[PDB]
């Protein structure tokens, strides 16, 4: 959600790094972030790739990595396959909400790929969320990577919260540290949409990750 002023700036450059491993991904019906985990996965929301109340997967699109004024500025590749966590797919909760995708190239090699440190808390952490929201599509008519930074402002066990600005589109923005390694997923709007959030790289997270990285 957009928490009083909009503090959310467009991506000057595209081709460098991290933003060059952010991705505009697409499917079916809707569309989503994901960011570059490995030659050929994105990592992304749970619920971009899998619809609990249908339950029902979403149509395989496609990745567009740095895509910055609707060009694909680093090419594109096809997705190929999910894997969601079984946690996610019988409860739908937060604390379950990511997913990989892998595609049918090896486009990370070409744009690079970014790593994931284990983490256990966040709060005071200064993270930047960085993806494709569908507001600013609709208010530019051009599909553009925009970015936010700020504080974690407060955590429980599973979940970092904070008041960086996000809209539908950022599912599946990865937080970022200060050394762009990843330390969590944003996946929602929290407490009356007051607060944004989602799961931090805990244990779990990065178990289901090794294990999609094999795949």
């Amino acid at each position: 959600v957009v928490i009083g002023d909009d503090g959310r700036t467009k991506v000057a450059n595209t081709r460098v790094a991290p933003y060059n491993s952010i991705a505009y991904i697409t499917f079916g019906g809707s569309s989503c972030t994901g960011t570059l985990i490995a030659p050929n996965k994105i990592l992304t929301n749970g619920h971009c790739v899998y619809n609990t109340a249908s339950r029902s997967y979403s149509a395989k699109g496609s990745v567009y990595p740095g895509m910055n004024d609707s060009t694909a500025v680093n090419g594109s590749a096809n997705m190929t396959e999910f894997y969601v966590p079984s946690g996610y797919i019988n409860t739908g909760a937060s604390q379950y909400d990511f997913a990989v995708i892998k595609t049918d190239t090896n486009i990370g090699n070409t744009v690079g790929y970014r790593s994931i440190r284990q983490v256990t808390n966040l709060t005071g952490t200064t993270i930047k969320i960085s993806g494709y929201p569908g507001d600013k599509m609709r208010s530019t008519g051009k599909v553009s990577q925009w970015e936010m930074s700020g504080s974690v402002t407060r955590e429980d066990t599973n979940l970092a919260y904070y008041t960086i600005d996000t809209f539908s589109g950022n599912s599946g923005s990865a937080m970022l540290d200060q050394n762009q390694q990843i330390v969590g997923v944003h996946n929602a709007g929290y407490s009356n949409g007051t607060i944004n959030g989602g799961p931090k790289a805990t244990a779990a997270f990065v178990e289901f990750i090794n294990y999609a990285k094999a795949q």
